């Protein structure tokens, strides 16, 4: 299995697109959660609240799952990175194959 | 070393197994903090607070500890995610070591 | 491209760091949030609230960056924690190395 770590702008956006991929079972839930961002943008160093988003879904659902969430995303260059999960509990990842798509 | 990530659905249950897991000195560290979960329940996509949990600890002490956390939480199928540190600095890893047991 | 977990024990150590890596360009962005710690400190287990900082910056960068946080960090024992990215859009990891140092 593996994890995907992207940021939203607001709550709204972030529910919308997390909820989107749950109807269309490319993940088996996410963890989200606030935070302060500092960032380069354009030659100046931004400050601003975001909502840092934990993905969890299977491996061979990556490809498909990035192409959706660009298409998805209100940020024109959305972070979207894959870490891959080196092991979990059999239980766990059972449920996680049985709630993502065939 | 490795991170262990996990979620609980309360700080009573989340403190009492982490300081469990600590005082076995299973881990050498943990953070706390709440988020929103999303995830499929009653066929419905259900928004739940939780307190996620990242727990520092070594490879070889994984199937101790993964069994050990079975044993002690809450949720029926909790989320027991293992991820690998790539490189960390080294004064920081001489402590972990030291602080967990043989 | 990595990411780099580090902890900081308040908001004005965590943003004055963070700020400084920035205009170093060693990294490209920082997420921070809170967190409730408890770890090992010399036979007792300590409790602190801090400041949990997600940093992400290019892979060639990891040694010295390590080396600027511990010149810098509060704590005389910082974690700083690498996470390899197994994979990202390209056109954010583009980004991401256009902002930080060649
Ligand atoms: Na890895
Ligand atoms: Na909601």
């Amino acid at each position: 299995m593996i994890i995907v770590y992207t940021t939203f702008p607001d709550w709204e956006s972030a529910e919308k697109v997390v909820k989107t991929l749950l109807k269309e079972r490319l993940i088996a839930c996410a963890n989200l959660r606030e935070h302060r961002a500092f960032y380069w943008w354009e030659g100046k160093i931004e400050e601003d609240k975001e909502v840092g988003a934990i993905l969890k879904t299977r491996e061979d659902l990556w490809e498909e799952l990035k192409e959706r969430i660009k298409e998805l995303h209100p940020y024109d260059v959305p972070a979207i990175i894959r870490i891959d999960v080196d092991d979990v509990n059999e239980d766990y990842l059972k449920w996680l194959i049985e709630e993502t798509k065939k």
